[PDB]
């Protein structure tokens, strides 16, 4: 009866002939987007699975014997591999990473991984590439195989054995384990808790195959910077499903856009009671913790310990979210009456050109790969902070952070040439002076190279005062010394920069606009 949710359905009519038609155009439209791969591709998937579980024992059989172990012994200590996210439920497409998750008995480490099974790993024919980040917050050695592109993380359990028929609904699983062990296992308890809380799973694919076309489109999906992540909106599109047990999946999409437009946000988004268990433990509450009375739109993970997945929404990713929910609601009653067909649902949203003016966000680095991703990639997750800060003063109506950085590189070469990108970087009207200097494409003669990551902000503003007009450049350099204080190495203006350009939306650059499109200026 769990699979009806915390309220039970609000209806349980089935599909009408009427509704079951926009459910096989609604596929189609999938079809036509690339949404599903080939049935071959899914048994090749499938096929490499099998190979790892095969490695995943190896590797724990070596470890254990390599710690003294008998081959009895050796060999009932198994490991086990788990698949989350987008493949475990199934609405997985072309070129999309299966996320794999190896559980490992107590007497086998995170540096046995790095080493006994990345190199069984590198042994095989099937191994295109491998990428290991063992430095990584979350512990991960990224492969392509046979074609299939896997992230395989490590956890270990405080238990002599793994063996293979493990599953990990047990909470006394997670006493005893570090934070590291917790977060490499949540996200798999939280994947099966969410497929046993849909009444029709297959229903459940097609309309969560839609909603993420739909919020890759319209761009609302991305954690980082506020929006939600394909996590949050499983558990949107699983709560519908919840209330409609026999709906085809073109009424839960209708349902789902209503439903969640009109919600009394900040009431929590719930698939089954939260529970408590051992410990003082990470559980979401906000009788207790002010952080999570502070919750914008939060949508919670069923799993032990219960956490938000939207902690990161703001004002106005709140507001863009609900925009994109009416739009949502309107075009769905057309396509209901025929006005409207599924294609307008998932046009691409008009970004650059739904603003007068915006703000560029740019991380400069003199150095090697590894040391832009290392500063963009913390920039790049502080933006959020740069919203809640603009969002909040009198003059914004809105700040609106675009969902992909745009990044780009230089041979520079010299240390006058760096100074000059952060000149005439991110204005069209002095923009083709940098054509003095060599741009990365493909391909190679390569040395010493500048490296530019922009992030985007859109700006809207309410009519201000003449005598009372808002000022931006103090929460800038706010946010400027916010990110060169993670690490001193960041101070050091001869490799590290980071430029803010409040900039009008016809002197946007070029780089920003498809091979569709162009934006007549204003004068």
């Amino acid at each position: 009866q769990k699979v009806f949710g915390i309220t039970g359905p609000v209806s349980t009519v089935g599909a009408t002939a009427a509704e079951n038609k926009l459910n096989d155009s609604l596929i189609q439209e999938l079809k036509k987007e690339g949404s599903f791969e080939t049935e071959q591709e899914t048994a090749n998937r499938v096929q490499v699975l099998k190979i790892l579980q095969e490695l995943a024992q190896r590797f724990v059989y070596e470890v254990s014997k390599k710690k003294n172990m008998s081959d009895g012994m050796a060999r009932d200590a198994g490991g086990k591999i788990f698949t989350y996210g987008s493949y475990r439920l199934g609405v997985h497409g072309p070129g999309s990473d299966i996320d794999t998750l190896v559980v490992v008995p107590k007497h086998v480490t995170r540096e046995d991984f790095f080493t006994v099974f990345d190199s069984l790993l590198r042994e095989r024919k099937e191994l295109d590439e491998i990428a290991p980040v063992p430095d990584a917050f979350v512990p991960i050695i990224k492969i392509k195989f046979s074609g299939i592109s896997i992230d395989l993380i490590c956890a270990r359990l405080d238990q002599p054995q793994v063996p293979l028929s493990l599953t990990l609904s047990d909470k006394n699983l997670l006493r005893n384990l570090d934070e590291k062990d917790l977060r490499a296992l949540n996200g798999t308890r939280v994947t099966d808790e969410i497929l046993e809380l849909v009444p029709k799973p297959n229903v459940f694919r097609i309309a969560l195959r839609a909603i993420k076309l739909w919020a890759q489109r319209r761009a609302v999906y991305a954690n980082i910077f506020g929006f939600p992540g394909g996590v949050a909106w499983a558990m949107l599109v699983a709560r519908i499903c919840q209330l409609y047990p026999n709906a085809c999946s073109a009424v839960i999409l209708n349902r789902f856009f209503i439903i969640l437009s009109e919600w009394n946000w900040p009431q929590p988004v719930i698939l089954k009671p939260i529970e408590d268990g051992p410990l003082q433990v990470r559980v979401w509450n906000p009788k207790i913790y002010a952080q999570d009375r502070s919750h914008r739109m939060p949508v919670i993970t069923p799993a032990y310990p219960s956490m938000c997945a939207t902690h990161n929404i703001t004002e106005s990713t709140k507001k863009v979210i609900l925009q994109e929910f009416v739009r949502g609601v309107q075009i769905t009653n057309d396509i209901f009456s025929n006005k409207k067909s599924w294609a307008n649902l998932f046009e691409k949203n008009d970004f650059f050109f739904r603003y007068k003016f915006y703000l560029e966000i740019t991380a400069y680095t003199r150095g090697s790969d590894e040391q832009h991703l290392k500063w963009s990639g913390l920039v790049e997750s502080k933006v959020r902070l740069l919203v809640m800060k603009l969002e909040v003063l009198a003059g914004i109506k809105i700040a609106h952070p675009f969902t992909k950085p745009f990044e780009s590189s230089y041979c520079c070469p010299t240390e006058d040439d760096y100074e000059m990108i952060q000149d005439k970087y991110g204005s069209h009207k002095t923009e083709t002076a940098l054509n003095a200097l060599k741009l990365v494409t493909d391909e190679i003669k390569d040395a010493p190279k500048a490296y530019l990551s922009t992030m985007y902000i859109g700006l809207d503003f309410n009519i201000e005062n003449k005598k009372e007009k808002v000022d931006i450049h103090i929460p800038c350099t706010e946010f400027v010394n916010l990110c060169r204080s993670f690490n001193e190495d960041y101070g050091d203006h001869k490799v590290f920069n980071l430029a803010l350009r409040f900039v009008k939306g016809y002197d946007l650059p070029d780089e920003v606009f498809d091979e569709n499109e162009k934006r007549p200026s204003k004068k």
